[PDB]
């Protein structure tokens, strides 16, 4: 179910292929194995049953090495983390690698603590991810960047330092950066995209953003390469919830959460080919 | 407390007396006892309250023996489980067995890795159980298949492959098979009854299987015959779920959750005696 | 963070200086760390976020003392407890004392089973407490070391004794008692109240007491006194939880529970001022 929805010999990544590579995830129920925090579990898997995916939640070593190789993809996130837990997440990740299953990284609060920090270094060190999604912070502390210089990610700024950090990071790891949050920054090791989508609102419901991961990661499995597949489930999951905050700004985010829901099962082809705000950043 | 809200010598189950014990649940709010996965926990726990019972979650090996023995009724779920986790619910089931308390097992995910076909195994050979709830492959799987005939080319469910699965599984494992889908079948050694009220939807929200299975832990806290109280239990949660439906109509998967924990606490015993499809099957 | 925003020289703690309190929580976000049971993660979560503040789940041995050091407040849950889970609260509430942040309790089922109480007890003997918050069997069952500790007339239920189980349970621990029921109590060394707010319906929604206890914490982060803190953030909470009732008491506890997050984001100091309804027990 793997396919090629977009190559840029044909232009910069779109909104018609973010479209097409929804319709995929719809088409082919891709089996999205998460190995999650616990304040977000019964959050992801409802999401991406609405989204049309298929979730499955496993976290013994005695069976994820088994229920990854099976998986479309594997999506790892650190937000309740366990010496335990870390182990099965490597474990699942060397399986997923074997077989051929991209793997997701969501280094959830990497920086805050030095296990974090660590426990993704060990992650990246030991599994091949196809993409690394988080807030900029998180994303500097994960990658290395010097202690003194994490300041410049604070406040709320761009315009090239955070699209700087995310093609670096993407060099120095060869893998995809995502970095969620005013203006969402995407890249790999040779193109760079701005993401324009989304409401202030999902930062009022836990999990809204391992939930994306996850979502990057049913996109994954239908896409080959992890970039557009990220900039399309990105693009999706923001015009979701943009249509769901016309029906619940006012309410709060309690109506929201539901709703999120709700267009995550009704957002359509034609919302995200309307909707989605895709900018192609020239890079030399 | 646990009594008798119908006899074999009073008719076949039906509506009328599914309503009752749907009262009694009500009247005595029995303390539920579950180990289940921290998918649907807090799902779990908000059903059974909705519904009207009092959910108790305790996993450790240092208490499970004493909550399970002052309990109505112990459910044991596997979606998510660990080595240690299936241990603790031997532990509780023989608390269980030795104070009288009912025991309900959803084999979740039996068949589907090595590791959880064989722990739902581990916990029938060491737990005397009330009933098992769980889909058609699940209970194959578990028991083993013996008989594979059912129909040929695809067609029709047939009906009948999937009554035969239930009583002979009742029979050789002295226990209540509820399985429930697009059948929806239940079954003791010598009984064997067809229950018609579920929708869709259900299928959109995660543990839904997971709290029905709850739910008939309920049941089966004030109802002395387990066929009886699975019969009425998932009949009062197929109501409900139909009257989550219409309240729901177009609005999505989101809606539909709430909805259900809403019309769990609003069904009544007159909607009960008016929508339950309880039939009895001739089988000899 | 942690300001004071009332002094008992301009009198005892009222509506007025409650409201002063939220609008404290909201201005700072407070970081509150919890460590808590697995069936109410996501309610906890989310309803902080509604509320204003920033919540943080860590729970491994390996970071709970750096989480908890830079945190504004530290919550301990014991709903689902385990060996484990235990001596990390008790490594982060000794972390915690070193560095100042107020440390919450909430000892969920004490007195159902002997590990729970005991291991009640044991976090009270090894962490500087700022509050605890239970229901009155809880905080009896804490306390009650023998029968006859705490002093009153034995009789069937209780109410005015909760007042004297309050004070005895206050002076006896040397820190702030929450007893929450039909009729909130709260006590400290010197002082009593009793809060008037709220709804039945809050018992009807699994965590509505676990999340209660995390909003004293996140009050307490902003409040340097922990008895004013837990005055003004049960009475806000009780405040949205009746705003929400208004909207919800014959929808059901499924509708309840969402529009109580919306509430608790909603809700206005004005709001708080016109119906939180705070009285100091006049005791001597
Ligand atoms: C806030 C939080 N803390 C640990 S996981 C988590 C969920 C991410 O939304
Ligand atoms: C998605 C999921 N993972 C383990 S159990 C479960 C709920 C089945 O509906
Ligand atoms: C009911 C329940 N059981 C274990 S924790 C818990 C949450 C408190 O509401
Ligand atoms: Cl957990």
């Amino acid at each position: 179910m793997r396919g090629s929805h977009h190559h840029h010999h044909h232009g910069s990544m779109d909104a018609q292929s973010a479209a097409k590579c929804l319709t995929a995830v719809r088409r082919h129920s891709p089996l999205v194995h998460s190995i999650t925090n616990n304040v977000v579990t019964n959050f992801t898997a409802n999401g991406l049953l609405a989204l049309g995916a298929s979730p499955v939640m496993a976290y013994a070593k005695e069976e994820v090495a088994d229920m990854a190789k099976i998986a479309g993809a594997l999506v790892l996130n650190i937000g309740t983390l366990s010496k335990e837990s870390v182990e099965a997440m490597i474990i699942a990740g060397k399986s997923a690698n074997e077989h051929g299953v991209p793997v997701i990284l969501d280094p959830v609060g990497a920086g805050a603590t030095p296990f974090r920090t660590e426990s993704a270094r060990d992650i990246i060190r030991e599994v091949r991810l196809a993409a690394i999604r988080g807030n900029a912070a998180e994303i500097a502390h994960t990658v290395g960047v010097t202690d003194w210089l994490i300041k410049g990610v604070d406040a709320g700024e761009g315009g090239g330092d955070i699209i700087r950090l995310a093609q670096q990071a993407a060099q120095k790891l060869n893998t995809v950066i995502a970095i969620t949050g005013e203006v969402d920054v995407i890249a790999d090791t040779s193109h760079v995209y701005t993401l324009h989508n989304g409401h202030k609102l999902l930062t009022k419901v836990t999990g809204a953003g391992c939930l994306l991961t996850s979502v990057v990661g049913a996109f994954c499995a239908v896409e080959e390469n992890p970039l557009f597949a990220a900039i399309a489930a990105i693009s999706s999951y923001g015009v979701a919830a943009q249509l769901a905050a016309q029906q619940t700004a006012d309410k709060g985010p309690g109506s929201f959460q539901i709703e999120l829901l709700n267009k995550l099962s009704t957002v359509t082809e034609q919302d995200v080919q309307e909707w989605a705000t895709i900018e192609r950043v020239t890079v030399s």
